[PDB]
């Protein structure tokens, strides 16, 4: 019921932060004065106060007074952040407010099945990528990585000393992502597939909304990987930048409540199955706030929190604190905590919601998808569409698929290739035969209609060249 | 030449982030389903007012304020449509190209293959530098008192810190130049199991904790060792622009006298080739929780650098990057603007450090020679020493009359605590570092040498115990 065994040498190694008996007649000073620390008083900054104007919904263009969060040099609203605070030097692991806001928002929507789990703020989802592999992997460990994945996680695996083994993912149309079958034979065939490696110490997964394929595990999905994960001994990094953003499947384009979302449309973390803190969730404010931030969350056991504190202490000593006290204040007074920035998930839902089904109708409206070219997985989350190409079997995958890239390029539309978000190229090119697509940058419905068009238009023209740029 | 070689393995092996057919002509304006990211209609801000002091301690002819927005098209300002979006790791290029310009005006480096890297901080910095300049093995020379967090980043690379001994004489330059000197030449006698050094880490202005600044002549001859010893400088300066006139009995620079006559040089200005990396921060001129910072140094440094940064820190908050380079921008009007502001720090930190001194002069315990104080020449630390009998434990006594300043209601950092290696720095341990900038007031400053001296007086009345 502690995961001790996990951590990494290396980061339980690190160390933390008068120690003798104090003479038998001491007493401390009731109002001691401090010539101790090099903290400039607050006096010497020279923000005195800041006015963070706000949008009411996203794509507002600023009958009501427009919204506006006051951040004052001094507060005593145990739930804000004020400048001689927030300006000042603070503990590594994140402002209170900031924190106690990051335990609240988990409780109401992944509460862990176990007590001794704490929260640490972070600069984003890849430094808390960075702080997980760093916590679980020593020099020489095997980390399982789904095979198409968000390829920077590579660069922190690699600096912990850890070789990525690719993770297949299944393709079909009802895919929860991971292909469970070739992962449990993976499991029990260990020896088979990989001699000389030792058994995974972790798997990365992006259980929802998985980057790039867009697949959503589903809670019975989740149960079994969990029980590898145990019977196997490996700890789980969860990444869910998005998993807020749930999409209902598509119909044809042309008032959801907390309680039914959070109920029926929220896919359980894994912190909700895990009773042993094996699991480590890591939360950004990129893409609900904005990626400007540098802002985001771990949610993990006290015992790995500790460790990833003491790493951060060497290599990223705080999350700006302007920013955790302009995020802070803004979700606390602008957004009144928790449920009201639940709110403002879900209008964002919305739009992405109508952002992905406009894209799906531009292809499926197409020639290239009425042929058979072309199809879609309709994603269950997130902003990411996989864009499979119907490629004869016998053709070179990368080949033809770097060929059709430079079409895609001279038609105006610019996309991300598979090839491109491989553990292992070799071992992934027979299903590297997809585009990913994003509908998150658009400015407009006119821009995703275009988008959609061009993508189908250079396919056709490639297809009817016989698989050529001509 | 140039600082390759100087560049550690590890750094350097760090890599960074097919042939298009005949008739290929890319598309005039093409639409990116690409990048993975929210347009700007998604944040949640959609613009900020930032409210300024004009001077440090104003209590609020209208108040300073800067209105950033959405969009711009002034190339010295950072607008939220892109201040709040993804962004180049180095920085947003209105902050990389202010911090150029600052570097010019008050530090010009002495060759034209430099760059500057926007930080998360100093501390940030230096990390970067420990790993840009120390491979496995390798050694650093560090001031015996010193920035102790230092030692995790030197550690972090995998490299052994070698004190350097510093002079406490009232006029040392702080590294012991002689000792320095005697350590490069007989280096297998004192260390015949450690490589050469690769590196060393200085505070050559306002040292912490000593408070001691090199002197330009002394930064000569440290530099020329360092080319004749073929070892990499980190400069920290955190607080070297904080100069400080020398003591008088307490109770308008101009900014071409400042930069001519006050501020000692930077190890850039001696730098002809890249082997200098000077760390810089915005903690101590404007306010610590920015987090954020620049170095200087090498365009191939700086490289190695951003394949650092990729891994382990993926960006200074663009937020931030946005309010400080507007603030300094809109509000200060760029460098020399700055630059006032730097020097109305300047004349409360130089009052500071002089009631300080004054409360201390005033003492029975610096009247009777129990207690000393070197005069700092930047920044905001005091080494105050305690005149133990020479044949008393240092450490034994110093912890004792720590206890006695606590039960008296003012609390210093011992310098026992700062040390690269204590048994080698012990007999030089019986000072304690006091910080003049977290004070309220002047009655605060006052009260604290108050209370430092009568503990210590008493101490010594009480023959060196509790009592
Ligand atoms: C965008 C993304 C990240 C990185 O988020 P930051 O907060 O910008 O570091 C990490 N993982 C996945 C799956 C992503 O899509
Ligand atoms: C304060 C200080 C630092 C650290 O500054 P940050 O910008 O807060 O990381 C580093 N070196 C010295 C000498 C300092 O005094
Ligand atoms: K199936």
């Amino acid at each position: 019921s502690d995961p001790t065994h996990l951590i990494s040498k290396r980061a339980a190694g690190r160390t933390s932060v008068p120690s003798d008996k104090p003479p038998a007649n001491f007493k401390p000073h009731e109002k001691p004065l401090a010539l101790s620390y090099g903290m400039p008083n607050h006096g010497f900054f020279p923000i005195d106060s800041i006015d963070v104007n706000l949008v009411d919904y996203p794509f507002q263009k600023i009958h009501t007074p427009q919204s506006t969060v006051h951040i004052s040099r001094h507060t005593t609203d145990p739930k804000l952040i004020d400048l001689a605070r927030g300006l000042q030097y603070a503990a590594v692991e994140g402002h209170a407010p900031l924190l106690q806001f990051a335990r609240d928002f988990i409780i109401r929507t992944h509460k862990p099945n176990y007590d001794d789990w704490n929260v640490f703020i972070t600069t984003g989802a890849s430094d808390g990528l960075n702080k997980a592999a760093d916590v679980f992997l020593d020099d020489g460990d095997v980390i399982l990585v789904e095979e198409f994945t968000f390829s920077p996680f590579l660069r922190f695996s690699d600096n912990a000393g850890a070789k990525a083994v690719p993770v297949k993912i299944n393709f079909d149309n009802d895919s929860d992502g991971i292909d469970l079958t070739q992962f449990v034979d993976l499991l029990e065939n260990w020896e088979k597939h990989y001699p000389n490696l030792p058994k995974p110490k972790a798997l990365y997964t992006i259980a929802t909304g998985q980057n790039p394929t867009g697949f959503t595990q589903s809670l019975e999905f989740r149960k079994k990987i969990y029980d590898l994960a145990v019977k196997y001994d490996f700890a789980i990094i969860e990444d869910d930048p998005y998993g807020y953003l749930t999409l209902p499947k598509y119909e044809k384009p042309n008032d959801l409540e907390i309680d039914d979302y959070l109920k029926n449309h929220l896919t359980p973390s894994y912190l909700e199955l895990d009773t042993t803190g094996r699991v480590l969730r890591v939360e950004t404010f990129s893409k609900l706030f904005a990626p400007g931030l540098r802002l985001g969350f771990i949610v993990g056991h006290k015992e790995v929190i500790d460790a990833v504190k003491n790493y951060s202490d060497v290599v990223n000593r705080g999350a700006s604190g302007l920013t955790q006290t302009i995020v802070n204040n803004v979700i606390q007074e602008n957004f009144k905590g928790v449920d009201g920035w639940l709110e403002w998930i879900l209008k964002m839902r919305l739009n992405y919601s109508y952002r992905k089904d406009l894209l799906l109708y531009s292809i499926f409206e197409s020639q290239a998808y009425k042929k058979g070219y072309v199809d879609v997985i309709d994603p269950k989350a997130g902003m990411f569409v996989t864009f499979k190409i119907n490629l004869p079997k016998d053709v070179d995958v990368l080949q033809k698929m770097k060929l059709l890239l430079w079409k895609l390029i001279s038609y105006g539309i610019l996309v991300v290739p598979g090839y491109n978000m491989t553990v292992d190229l070799e071992f992934s090119k027979d299903r590297s035969n997809f585009f990913r697509l994003c509908y998150a940058l658009a400015n407009n419905d006119e821009e995703i209609l275009e988008s959609g068009k061009r993508l189908t238009d250079a396919v056709y023209e490639f297809f009817s060249n016989g698989l050529e740029f001509h």
